[PDB]
């Protein structure tokens, strides 16, 4: 009536999502009406128009581009937004009559998988909270890894797990809580329904094709609410994939005492994946990325932000970096040569992948298959040596069927190899007839009338065509009209060419449909090769960051950590990390803490260099805790369960919580505000607390020095310093830890004479 | 050394010849279309303007390293070149025929050329002549005459380069120089060049006088400094083209017309660069709403010079309180005035263009129209009988050059019509041009047959007449054949052989004429540079104070008062720079007195403290300088001094180091948490001490923030202390801050941040209470 049927269709199509953008097709680009095109105008600086009138309302409209458009939405999933993508699709091909407009694929912030739209380092997880009681269910998965997790935490310290994840978007359902909205980022809500363990066993079941899920360690009972968390997140990715991924790793209940502890300001404060600064300059991931794969890269992140608990997955990583210690540089001067396969097996399984993938998979892997003579160590390594099988056919039966360069679309054709299907070969040899028969017609009948210079014509809207001139006119062997327009030079259209065309045109037209059919064939091959392509990923990443690792345990000072089952923290010679590489003259120092030696209590002047100790044993226990080495002559630390690091945050109120037999806290001049008075009294009672009065293990740096006397009252807690000298006018820190407290202080190069007898005064009526 | 001339080419001679007088700068070599260096030249200015480096010619056997940069760009590259504190050598070639010259020499502290300088940039040129027992100071501005000296000592030194933010520095090639950072560009010259007597010499021949008595200055006291102005004026004259008759006086500075500030102090207070050294919300940036470039530059000069007189701060406040009804016209009328100063300035130093005239008479003319504008009673009517006495510039200029004219004077249709009449006529030979060649054309179309004919012209034949060697064997010997082609045949014919001449010729004439003639009207500008000056002046006087009016009106500013008695009293106050950026702002009171000397400040870390404090300095240092300040009312005692601190150690030792031993009864000083640092025990020490200083050996009102609750108890033994905090207040188990001063110190509330907390907190509640 008042709406136009091209905008009917788009209101059909914008009903199902009216909570995500939709990219509508039209012609050479994606264009957005409406709230959409408001929106898509105001988060981009795209131009806002108009075209047409609804009811007699001038519709508005935003255009983008189809070359440009993935810049544009992976700007748009960059902002937290999701977008339908809605293509006009056909049934056999090229629409066989009519086509239908439907959105072939959704985009959200959560659940990528083009190169386009992640940065080569991004690690892409969606997580599904659902929420009720005390406990909470927690499941995360990422489709470019695989990874498939589920989890049970309590309400709230749910923010912790959620930082250490890193999750670009949130499943919710309604009602209640969980809270915080601006402390994640991008909330997508679903219904409730959808976190039903009285479903999501069901389609969990049906998913790995497992009668039970107490085979992944998930029972009924409990964890009910975290296999429905899993079940909602399964829904999402089957709503928002082309195919549903078959490549997930496989259920698994992660157990919060499997990996250290670390809140979300200890992440955050000992800089491991980003800065303070809100950028990636010096981060303890940063001097160590020396991963020549990024699914190397991705997995140093996760392994650096897990370090494990259990004494038995480790030091198999001290077995695996000790005996690659000579053989790493062969194997990085091969494994640079390779790309990510992780991310082409994720699209395999979505669906989503582009022929350069299967090109690029198939010669990665073939180099993977040329590893061979370095190998052999212990354990694990064993493991990965014997892990490639070349990939079978899956290497092989690439080559034979794919291209060495193929087409970049699947629709413009050429992208199977020759002479691997016999009916394509034959449909191709047609490719010469650009050089024949039309010459042969187009010589044979070349001016049998004159004049004078002949030459041919393709076009578009006409079939295949000849050319003539102006004077020149009716001059043809067939005439019979079937001619204009228009004027200036004239055409005839002949009748045996276009029983020419009927043959070539159709040739390709059979070819590239062959061509996606078979395509999509050995597209298939999927029922049992693809979990050797995830297990191919995996176990390349993991020599990636294991070879990298012992690089750095030979381009620099990095010894074994030995480990204790009495609580220990000792090291000699110990290195901060990051701080190494910025000054190219650090001072080794140690660490001497036992249990009768816990509590150790910094003292000193500004510039000296405390803080950079603090971070420097808290970035060594995490180091050692991972299976790299530490930047020392030799390490020893026993176990440990959590790490701590330290606007007036109390959040040093969180140093209480689950199991704090720990072995590493970290306290850096806590009292600054208020006054000295109050200041100095928390300070106190909190490291009262840090020693039998509920904890344990501790690194106190502090400018109160009216509380240096505390080793005079627990014989587990000492007290030690650094220093500074001169041996000149001027003061200057070597950075040495020295026992004993302060503090000279003194020192002053020119205050006065009147308020330095009281200087010296007031510092000796210390009382 | 026995070497060429047949190892080296005369060309390359030439260049060695004017090169040996520049080693240690940079010479752009004209060459052609080019600015061409040479050997290290080439090799440097490779490095530094991303130029290919490349190779012209061989000297002694081994090729010459080049490099070089077009003409119509050169500009650009020197405006890095001196970025970097690099001087170039300017060389052409001048005549009449022909010598190589240096013509100029560009530094980075002598720059009038817009090109190389910002809008609001000021470009300072300080020469420093060191006696050791005291220190001359002598510092000049081309682009605004300024030139001022001064008697200062080595401890006082880098507080006053600080202050002037020299582009440039000229040292003595002693090895008794003063030692120092570097920094900008540092220029040591022939220590002869320092003389006292010397430079008194130049000095009295610059200004025409006997002596230099009527400056304040006389050879027995202030010798070394004289010596400093003298190195100041010879370098003037060694670098620009022209030497410059529009430096201003020379006033001696002395430390008792401005509120002194030190480095740490400007630079802390942000008055124009940030901490982190931008132009992020600064008190000039906020300031800044003057209608021309000059008068944003007086207002950055203001800001770093409070004055000490009242007199001139009244006088100023009059004329701002007058500009209340009538500042909107006036910043219309100044919008659209050009940079007349700098414009005097290129005049001044033999640089200007033929459209740097065609925009100062214009903006002469939109001065001369302020004459309504504006009325009132103060040092405005000064500045408005300033603006008609440069009138007849303006018209001298509107008779002589066009109302457009050519970018260069070589181009000619730089002078007027109708002044002059040998060049009307010259230039009136022009429809004789194409008119001519047309009843010439056409009467040879009929004469030959041929429509293929028409008259052409070239740089190296003059005009001709052309036609193919078909045509050329049936051509008349009325003409004269030249150049042989291969299609055509180029033909000239003393009928416009006379024409060639006559119109050629008069182009030359016409084009020295308006030479001579546009040098006349610049030696005429040059002797009118004074009242040039004063118009410059009065033109962005005027602009700050509209911009001070404009800030009152429209920001709700007050005029303060001042006081005989040692007082600072501030009704609400307010944060000039921070008020813009927190859409609620709460303002705050200061009383302070003789009996209320020193406000020991406490609290949390979001109260307000520093804010506040810095709110009191920035007042006080706006009171001094004409403007209104952001309260309701306000009154300041006599200050002489605005001491700041708002990384570690010795640093805050050094400059508390600077406040103990210099703040006095007028000085306002401000410590903003000292003892940070080293521990709780030598830093309360110092702290306590540092305290009790200002009370006693150096009477100073001072703001003194810290956490050190045991300074809390100072005025139970001290008169002079008075104890405030800033406001916390607890409203749903969340914490404000409102900001607001509150006396007495806060109390205790450490513990109080229980609404996160889990204890066991009693053993903090053991520690205090304890007396
Ligand atoms: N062992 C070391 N070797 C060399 N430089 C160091 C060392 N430890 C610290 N520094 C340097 O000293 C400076 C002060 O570091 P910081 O830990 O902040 O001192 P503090 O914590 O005592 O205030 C840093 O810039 C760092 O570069
Ligand atoms: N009068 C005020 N009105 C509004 N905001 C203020 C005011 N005073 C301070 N603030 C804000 O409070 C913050 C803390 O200022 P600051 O004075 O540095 O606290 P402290 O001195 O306790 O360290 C600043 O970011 C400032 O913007």
């Amino acid at each position: 009536s008042a709406v136009s049927p091209m905008m009917q269709q788009y209101l059909g199509i914008k009903a199902q999502h009216t909570d995500k953008l939709v990219f509508y097709r039209m012609g050479d680009f994606y264009e957005l009406f409406l709230d959409d095109a408001v929106e898509a105008a105001k988060l981009l600086d795209i131009t806002l128009t108009t075209r047409g009138q609804m009811d007699g309302v001038p519709i508005k409209m935003a255009g983008v581009p189809f070359h440009a458009a993935e810049q544009y939405l992976a700007r748009l999933v960059k902002l937290g937004k999701s977008v339908a993508i809605c293509e006009q699709v056909g049934e056999v091909g090229a629409g066989k009559g009519p086509v239908e407009r439907k959105v072939v694929r959704i985009v959200t912030p959560g659940t990528l998988t083009d190169s386009a739209l992640l940065e080569d380092k991004e690690t892409n997880r969606i997580v599904a909270v659902s929420p009720d009681k005390k406990y909470i269910g927690l499941a995360w998965a990422s489709l470019q890894s695989g990874e498939f997790k589920t989890k049970l935490t309590t309400a709230d310290k749910l923010n912790d797990e959620l930082a250490r994840l890193q999750a670009a978007e949130i499943l919710l359902p309604d009602s209640k809580n969980a809270p915080q909205l601006q402390t994640a980022s991008g909330v997508t809500r679903l219904n409730a329904w959808q976190f039903a363990a009285d479903a999501g066993e069901k389609l969990l079941t049906e998913y790995f094709g497992c009668q039970d899920l107490r085979g992944f360690g998930l029972d009924s009972k409990e964890h009910a609410v975290s296999i429905g968390a899993a079940g909602a997140l399964l829904n999402y990715i089957r709503l928002t994939q082309n195919l549903m991924p078959q490549h997930l790793d496989g259920l698994s209940l992660e157990t919060d005492s499997q990996y250290i502890g670390m809140d979300a300001a200890t992440r955050r404060n000992l800089e491991i994946t980003q800065t303070l600064s809100g950028k990636k300059t010096p981060t303890l991931f940063s001097i160590l990325d020396g991963c020549a794969t990024h699914m190397g890269s991705r997995l140093l992140a996760l392994w650096l932000h897990h370090p494990l608990r259990n004494r038995a997955h480790i030091r198999a990583r001290q077995e695996a970096v000790t005996a690659l210690e000579s053989q790493y540089e062969p194997l990085q001067c091969h494994l640079k040569s390779i790309a990510d396969i992780e991310r082409i097996a994720a699209r395999i399984a979505v669906g989503n992948a582009r022929p350069r993938d299967l090109a690029s998979l198939r010669d990665s892997l073939f180099e993977l298959a040329q590893i061979d003579l370095s190998a052999t160590g212990s354990s694990l390594l064993e493991t990965l040596k014997a892990v490639f099988p070349e990939t079978l056919p899956v290497a092989e039966t690439l080559k034979a069927a794919v291209m060495p360069e193929p087409s970049v679309w699947l629709k413009d054709g050429n992208v199977i190899n020759h002479g691997f299907h016999p009916e394509l070969d034959e449909l191709r040899r047609i490719q010469n007839h650009g050089d024949e028969f039309l010459l042969d017609l187009e010589a044979k009948e070349r001016e049998r009338t004159g004049l004078s210079t002949l030459k041919v014509e393709f076009n578009r809207v006409h079939g295949f065509y000849i050319e003539l001139s102006k004077t020149q006119a009716e001059q043809a062997p067939a005439d019979y009209q079937r001619r204009q327009t228009l004027k200036n030079a004239e055409r005839f259209i002949t009748p045996e060419l276009k029983a020419f065309e009927d043959k070539v045109l159709t040739a390709q037209d059979q070819a590239l449909a062959l061509e996606k059919q078979l395509f999509d064939g050995v597209l298939k091959n999927l029922r049992t090769a693809l979990p050797q392509l995830q297990k191919a990923a995996k176990a390349a990443a993991a020599l990636d960051v294991l070879s990298t690792f012992s690089a750095l345990a030979k381009e620099r000072n990095f010894v074994r950590p030995e480990f204790a089952d009495y609580p220990v923290v000792h090291i000699e010679n110990g290195r901060h990390p990051v701080v190494e590489q910025q000054v190219r003259h650090f001072t080794a120092n140690h660490t001497d803490l036992d249990h009768k030696h816990r509590l150790m209590l910094l003292t000193g002047p500004n510039m000296g260099g405390k803080s950079t100790y603090m971070r420097q044993v808290a970035l060594i226990v995490l180091l050692a805790h991972t299976g790299c080495f530490v930047p020392a002559d030799a390490a020893t630390i026993g176990p440990v369960d959590q790490i701590f690091t330290r606007v007036e945050m109390s959040e040093t109120a969180y140093i209480l919580h689950h199991a704090t037999e720990q072995s590493i806290v970290l306290m850096d001049e806590v009292g600054r505000g208020t006054s000295t008075f109050d200041g100095l009294a928390l300070a106190h009672a909190i490291a009262e607390h840090l020693l039998q009065k509920n904890k344990s293990f501790s690194l106190f740096a502090t400018h109160y020095f009216e509380l240096t006397y505390l080793p005079e009252a627990h014989a587990a807690a000492v007290n030690m310093h650094l220093s500074a000298l001169e041996q000149g006018r001027d003061i200057v820190f070597l950075h040495q830890i020295q026992p004993g407290p302060a503090g000279k202080s003194y020192g002053i190069a020119v205050a006065k004479l009147a308020g330095l007898p009281v200087r010296a005064l007031k510092a000796a009526q210390k009382h």
